[PDB]
């Protein structure tokens, strides 16, 4: 099977904390009220956080969907 | 000022949360509990999870300091 991407969720000053937590459990299969908010604490508070790590396809379509919602997130290899 | 780099930590299944936790409060500077619980969590959730953004080499120091106190801990650029 394919090589894990990691989904980065990078900080946005436009959509504030709730939709994010929205968007994160919108798109985002298995995705937790709970996980959803510690997401946003930590990319705001280190300016990124890893949203979820999967299938490099995978990972592309949930960064698709996240960017089109709003959200300003990142793909990159998980090593 | 100097390139930022990202200190990770790793999900393992040999440490507990508390310890997990303890440790990133003993080595990382300006560490909360909140926050260590926090990186904890997400490292447990999603398999890993970015600690600090720091210099390169304080990256590699604090990654020194999780990994001599048996965490799993990886330095990489932020970008």
């Amino acid at each position: 099977l394919a090589p894990p991407y990691r989904v980065i969720l990078h900080n946005d000053n436009f959509n504030k904390r709730e939709y994010v937590v929205q968007v994160l459990m919108k798109v985002i299969p298995g995705m937790t009220v709970d996980n959803a908010v510690n997401i946003m604490q930590e990319a705001h508070i280190n300016g990124l956080a890893v949203v979820i790590v999967c299938a490099q396809a995978d990972a592309e379509q949930h960064c698709m969907q996240l960017r089109g919602n709003g959200l300003l997130s990142s793909v990159e290899p998980d090593g």
